[PDB]
């Protein structure tokens, strides 16, 4: 099982920060979007296109359920796993790190031409709010240990994850 599952909107940090946690760690990296391209053969942006979100998130729940048993490093959510209650139940007992972000910077860092079915112009910054507000109590409700990715260089945020991990909280 993972060592640390990181989860946390879109421009959170979770692909860089999940980089420098793991060579922390020393361990392997395993983002659950890149694991549901491999298992199905398909892009995401096709999954949500042709067959809709809701296809999408039960397959991500399968997947997220089957890495947080088979994947023993730094696990990555993608960032509306939380909205599936499943998703939610399987994570209870892990270490989970909500990498929190405002929504100004959390915007600037997913401007640019990265596809993004659940983020895409015009009113990027609207759209960006709405999953924000409405996805801050899932991130909550599930993590355990908070780190803010607004200002720190992530090598820092990242000290925050190795010594919080180590010590008694
Ligand atoms: O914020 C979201 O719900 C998403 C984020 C991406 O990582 C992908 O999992 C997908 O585009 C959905
Ligand atoms: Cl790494
Ligand atoms: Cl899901
Ligand atoms: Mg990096
Ligand atoms: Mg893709
Ligand atoms: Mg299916």
């Amino acid at each position: 099982a993972p060592k640390a599952v990181l989860v946390g909107l879109p421009g959170s940090g979770k692909s860089t920060i999940g980089r420098r946690l793991a060579k922390a760690l020393g361990v392997g990296l395993l983002d659950t979007d890149v694991a549901i391209e491999q298992r199905t053969g398909r892009s995401i942006a096709d999954i949500f296109a042709t067959d809709g979100e809701q296809e999408f998130r039960r397959i991500e729940e399968d997947v997220v359920r089957a890495a947080l048993a088979d994947h023993d490093g730094v696990l990555s959510l993608g960032g509306g796993a939380v909205t599936s209650p499943g998703v939610r139940a399987a994570l209870a007992g892990h270490t989970v790190v909500y990498l929190e972000i405002s929504a100004a910077e959390g915007v600037r860092r997913t401007g640019g031409n990265t596809v993004r079915p659940l983020l895409a112009g015009p009113d990027r910054a609207e759209k960006y709010r709405a999953l924000m507000a409405k996805r801050a109590p899932l991130y909550r409700r599930v993590a355990t240990m908070r780190v803010d990715t607004n200002r720190r260089n992530p090598g820092a945020v990242v000290r925050h994850i190795l010594s919080r991990l180590q010590v008694p909280s």
